C-alpha cells in the first residue's frame, strides 16, 4: 500500500534535499559540489495522509561516464530497494538551468530503468524561489529550452517546483502539489508501479550483473 519514488537526475540539483521536503524531516545528506560523491544507494520512510511514502535516492555514480566496476552491484541494490517497482521516479532540475549533463543525466536513467520508465516519471524543478511567486507553467510556456521540452513532453507534460528551503506550511503546500501530480498519474495508470525485465528477475549477483548489461545494450539500442 506504499508509495515507491526512485530520485535520480543530475549531481547537485537538490534531489536529496527534495527527498527531505516530501517525507519533511532529515533524511537523506544534502552536500555541495566541493564534498565527496556518493557511490552507495540511500533509502528513506515517511507518509503522507494514511499513505507510506518510500524514498530511493539515488547515488551520484549512477551519472558517471566512464567504466566503474561498484555500478553493477548498486543498480541491483537500488532494484532490490525498490522492488517491485517504483510507482513514481523523480527527475530533479535546477530551474532555469538545464544543461548538457542534464539531457546525459535523462539519458542515464533511461539506460538504467527503461526507455519507458519516463511515462512514470515527474519533471521537479528545484529553486523554486526564483519564480518570486510566478507560475511554474507560465515560465514553462516561455522557455526557449529545446532539450527540456523534449524532456517535459516525454514526461506527459508533468512538471513541478520545490523550495527546498521552505519550512512549516509553505512546506506543505508544495509538497501537496507533487502529491496531486502522483495520485494523478496514479489514476491514468490504475494504480500500477513501473515495471520491467530486471524486476521480473529479482522474483545472485552475478546473473543480475549479466542481465543488466544485456538490458542497458537494447536502451541504447532504441537511441540510434
Ligand atoms: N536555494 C535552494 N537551494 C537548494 C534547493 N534544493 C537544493 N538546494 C541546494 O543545492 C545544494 C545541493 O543539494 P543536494 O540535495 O545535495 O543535491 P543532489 O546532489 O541532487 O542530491 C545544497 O547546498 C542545497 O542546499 C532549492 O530548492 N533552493
Ligand atoms: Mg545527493
Amino acid at each position: 500500500s506504499e508509495l515507491r519514488i526512485i530520485l535520480v537526475g543530475k549531481t547537485g540539483t537538490g534531489k536529496s534535499a527534495a527527498g527531505n521536503s516530501i517525507l519533511r524531516k532529515q533524511a537523506f545528506e544534502s552536500k555541495l559540489g566541493s564534498q565527496t560523491l556518493t557511490k552507495t544507494c540511500s533509502k528513506s520512510q515517511g507518509s503522507w495522509g494514511n499513505r507510506e511514502i518510500v524514498i530511493i535516492d539515488t547515488p551520484d555514480m549512477f551519472s558517471w561516464k566512464d567504466h566503474c566496476e561498484a555500478l553493477y552491484k548498486e543498480v541491483q541494490r537500488c532494484y532490490l530497494l525498490s522492488a517491485p517497482g517504483p510507482h513514481v521516479l523523480l527527475l530533479v532540475t535546477q530551474l532555469g538551468r538545464y544543461t548538457s549533463q542534464d539531457q546525459q543525466a535523462a539519458q542515464r536513467v533511461k539506460e538504467i530503468f527503461g526507455e519507458d520508465a519516463m511515462g512514470h516519471t515527474i519533471v521537479l524543478f528545484t529553486h523554486k524561489e526564483d519564480l518570486n511567486g510566478g507560475s511554474l507553467m507560465d515560465y514553462m510556456h516561455d522557455s526557449d529550452n529545446k532539450a527540456l521540452s523534449k524532456l517535459v513532453a516525454a514526461c506527459g507534460g508533468r512538471i513541478c517546483a520545490f523550495n527546498n528551503r521552505a519550512e512549516g506550511s509553505n512546506q506543505d503546500d508544495q509538497v501537496k502539489e507533487l502529491m496531486d501530480c502522483i495520485e494523478d498519474l496514479l489514476m491514468e495508470k490504475n494504480g500500477d508501479h513501473y515495471t520491467n525485465g530486471l524486476y521480473s528477475l529479482i522474483q545472485r549477483v552475478k546473473e543480475f550483473k549479466q542481465s543488466l548489461i544485456k538490458y542497458m545494450e537494447t536502451q541504447r539500442s532504441y537511441t540510434a
